[PDB]
């Protein structure tokens, strides 16, 4: 049971021993790779990923075949890093952002005015083709010696990988995990033909394609029927038959890593002290929907009873170079700016720093939590925030978040495009009693706790194992 | 077989006899109502619709119970017009435009920034509730005397109608026709809850819900499964079982009315003379996608071989008051303006007049025709233009147009968001030979000709009849 895990980034920390002065390379826990190395069947694991630092590039060239790295139980994993054509790599990264692929899987486009694919998409795809050849090659190269390689393929960047893997090792078990949603067939279809088909041609040769949510899987299967005449779907069995490949689609939900007291960001406590605090947290991504959250807070305050309540928009900076992240951050400032002009000043604050620790302090402080994403593959903060909060905070969750399948019954679920509803739910949550809240919180945690990172990985290993036996038999 | 047809508008022409001076009211042919009165089973027909003129209002109040009107074979139909609360009526009309309902069925929204439903949607819905009560009431009132009323309900405005009809006449056959697309379940779901459910609650009590395209039906059924736990779908049988109603979904495609030589618009012939002419035609709606057509013409001309080719954007003014129609018209001018600055001047012209006759002349003149809508319930011009053209013009059709199910094999079909493809198809069509074109044209017409308006109506009558027998039996 020799395992080869491929990820877009493998999280490595590069630093100097604070005594030695010697440069250190280590892996950060949880981990995925770290965690896989921890399970029952696993004999060995190798992790393969792209280089994005020059720390990466520099440490890569010193060990082309990979560097063996050690964590728990004196275990080890072999970490191989790929140095791509820098021009090629940089282009594919823009291919995966809101400029192209991120809008497609995450419902960015309006159809009426976006998108308008030109030459750039052709060139981006070609490059994605090239970038995929690297990974497949690097992974294969790494597995030449192994007898029975089990391949785990992660991140959306690696979609075209399994085909090129099944090309060379046809009996091998291949799982592709996609952490992001899958668009409806009409939406998936917006993509240029060579792109809407090519992604599906790359994905299907896998033993399993794992998603976070049932809705993602179904959407995927609908696309296949829509776009591949040769493919047969079973909506019940979650299978696809195409070109002699049998593919199973599983939903393997994720919640949190428990292997993860922090201070609030500057002045936030004094700012918050004496007020109930509404918190919204996310990356600087358009999907996270903080603008509507801010407006909805405003429609609520107008309702009354939102005296002495404050709202914190916790944001995490990410990929600000993409216009959509930029616009979205700007679009939120305007909202916040207006909410303060209408309802009082310093009623709302934004924090845009990149501390993980600062967010967890925010989760703990919060009296109401909002995770009303327009869409979310899963959203793991929505599991995380309830589990660390001792204020018995209610959660407003979007129904378009994958976590909703797991946590929607036990949270306040709203259509993420309705301000009237979202507002109503804000005041509803803050009208609600301590004891009503105290019991709904305990139950919310009971539903959230089981989905640890570890279990998610066992699902993958157990799930691929079973599906492998099936493909092998069929 | 007493028939009662309900439409949003019943097309009446109000004028003075050019001898008498007496004010005249007549119905324009084809007609629908006119055409129904023409079929085998029909004993009598009554047509019920909203008043939008003051011509309407004025002629309505003179005959509250309806005015009997005469066309063919000295036949007659009884035409009843509804005067609604003008404030109520005006609000629902804004409810059906790109501001709300049109964006929902026609993929207007971007999700990231639109839509943001507030109080206006609540108030619009309430009003739609009121507006539907009128129609149901007016229709019912009209049918009090009849033994076995067959009800035909048309236009998207009348969706909530059949429920209120099935409320009062539970054994009656009810067909609802929707001329517009149906959005994917994730897209349909953007609507506020009371709206995404309420429309489905209104529609289902029908014997049949007829769509123009299979894709519409499927999308509808997916919404039901997504939004009504009580409902059971059969994707194969195109049925829904909900609350004791059995509903069948049929696809009943429409092409054209043959019961419909005109001059070109001003200067167009002299402008066109000596050049091949590219034509795009539609209403001033965002879905019609003339901007991308213009750009795609531009990517083509850059290709070469587009010397001495001109492009005419035929537009029909409609509902310019809605921002989207406005923006779209502006967005096109910019495109056209730029295409002329780059490739030569007066290479591209726009016509925005409201003559039907001017468009048919344009269809006849055209050497290449473009109907690359972003989405279209059907699009009947795409059937119409090939059938009147004697230049053997190729058609570029969008694959998101319903007519594609009928005409996609015999046209050049493109993803409507890909300029590179659309461009390629432009030059491909104009590279193509006279004889290649001459034969593909004859075949295109063979596929288009059968779908007359009349047949579409027989489909409805025959289709409801059969479905009625079934619901009656089940
Ligand atoms: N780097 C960083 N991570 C954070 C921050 N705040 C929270 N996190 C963690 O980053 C992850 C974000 O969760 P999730 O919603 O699933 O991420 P998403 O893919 O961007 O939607 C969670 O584990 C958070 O606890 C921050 O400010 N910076
Ligand atoms: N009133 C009007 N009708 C037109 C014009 N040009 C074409 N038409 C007719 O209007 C109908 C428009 O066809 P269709 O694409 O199915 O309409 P859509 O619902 O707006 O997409 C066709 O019968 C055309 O022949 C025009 O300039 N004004």
């Amino acid at each position: 049971s020799e395992i080869f895990l491929a990820s877009k980034r493998a999280a490595i920390t590069y630093d100097t021993d604070p005594a030695t002065g010697e440069p250190r390379a280590w892996l950060a826990p949880g981990g995925t790779g770290n965690v896989v190395a921890e399970q029952a069947g696993v004999l060995n694991i190798s992790w393969i990923a792209s280089a994005d630092s020059e720390d990466d590039r520099r440490a890569s060239a010193l060990n082309p075949d990979g560097v063996t790295m050690e964590l728990h139980s004196g275990r080890e994993i072999l970490v191989r890093l790929i140095r791509h054509d820098p021009a090629v790599f940089r282009n594919v990264q823009n291919f995966m952002t809101a400029n192209l692929m991120w809008a497609a899987n995450n419902y960015g486009w309006d159809r009426w005015t976006q998108p308008s694919f030109g030459s750039d998409a052709r060139e981006g795809w070609a490059d994605f083709g090239r970038f995929t050849r690297d990974f497949a090659d690097a992974i294969l190269k790494s597995s030449a010696q192994s007898a029975d390689p089990v391949y785990l393929v992660h991140d959306y960047q690696l979609v075209g990988v399994p085909a090129l893997l099944r090309e060379q090792r046809p009996d091998a078990p291949i799982l592709l995990f996609v952490h992001i949603p899958w668009p409806s067939a009409d939406y998936w279809r917006i993509l240029p033909k060579e792109i809407r088909t090519g992604i599906l041609h790359g994905m299907l040769p896998a033993t399993t394609i794992g998603f976070f949510a049932d809705r993602w899987c179904r959407n995927f299967l609908e696309s296949v029927a829509d776009l591949l005449p040769d493919a047969r779907i079973d909506r019940e069995a979650m299978t696809v038959e195409w070109r002699g490949h049998r593919t199973r689609l599983r939903t393997m939900p994720l919640g949190y890593s428990p292997l993860t007291n922090p201070q609030l960001p500057e002045g936030i406590e004094e700012w918050a002290d004496g007020h109930r605090l509404v918190v919204h947290s996310g990356r600087t991504d358009p999907i996270k929907n903080a603008e509507r959250a801010v407006r909805a807070f405003v429609l609520a305050a107008r309702g009354g009873g939102l005296e002495k309540t404050r709202m914190l928009v916790r944001m995490n900076p990410n990929r600000l170079y993409v216009p959509a992240n930029a616009d979205y951050v700007h679009r939120v400032e305007t909202a916040v700016a207006e909410a303060n002009a209408e309802l009082g000043s310093d009623t709302v604050r934004i924090d845009n720093d990149n501390d993980v620790n600062h967010t967890i302090a925010c989760f703990r402080r919060a009296d109401l939590l909002i995770f009303n994403s327009t869409v979310d593959g899963q959203n793991l903060s929505t599991f995380e925030a309830p589990l660390v909060n001792e204020r018995d905070a209610d959660v407003i969750l979007s129904e378009t978040c994958g976590a909703a399948e797991v946590l929607g019954e036990y949270c306040r679920s709203v259509n993420p495009f309705d301000l009237v509803e979202q507002a109503e739910a804000i005041s509803a949550a803050l009208a609600a009693g301590p004891r009503q809240r105290a019991e709904a919180a305990a139950r919310r945690r009971d539903a959230a706790r089981p989905w640890t990172l570890e279990a998610w990985v066992q699902a993958q290993l157990d799930g691929l194992a079973a599906d492998h036996a099936a493909r092998t038999a069929t």
